[PDB]
DNA sequence: GATCGC
DNA sequence: GCGATCGC
């Protein structure tokens, strides 16, 4: 039974980024986790990190700026609390969203709803990342 | 099994 | 609950 799994309550500060976040998230580390973002949920005790995630993405939804570099076809998944499509040389087989990953591993000791220690990736960089 | 998504 | 991918 994953830490993942049961309740926990949100933390992180975030960091400062643009609205051409998501290159860096095809690269290295990785796009960061925005500070508009992190101050909209800091303190908020959700059910699952399934809870989480819907949470942040309907946030990028209602949030004019995020938004705005994403497609009529994206601008939906978020505003449902889903995760939208990365280019397709991006993808890897039926992976095809971008994935909110734990920099830190969790087993090493790595928190969950620690908003400063998720990164977001392209799922061809999120098996590198976990590669090399 | 680990760690991402619906 | 279910589907995906990597696996040294
Ligand atoms: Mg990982
Ligand atoms: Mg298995």
């Amino acid at each position: 039974e994953s830490k993942r799994n049961k309740p926990g309550k949100a933390t992180g500060k975030g960091k400062p980024v643009g609205d051409k976040w998501l290159d860096d998230a095809g690269k290295d580390s990785g796009a960061p986790i925005p500070d508009r973002i992190a101050d909209k949920l800091r303190d908020k005790e959700f059910k699952s990190f399934d809870d989480f995630r819907k949470a942040v993405w309907e946030e990028v939804s209602k949030d004019p700026e995020l938004s705005k570099n994403l497609n009529p076809s994206n601008k939906s998944s978020v505003s449902k609390g889903y995760s939208p499509f990365t280019p397709k040389n991006q993808q890897v087989g039926g992976r095809k969203v971008y994935e909110l990953h734990a920099d830190k591993p969790i087993s090493q000791g790595g928190e969950v709803y620690d908003m400063d220690n998720i990164r977001v990736t392209t799922p061809k960089r999120h098996i590198d990342i976990h590669r090399g």
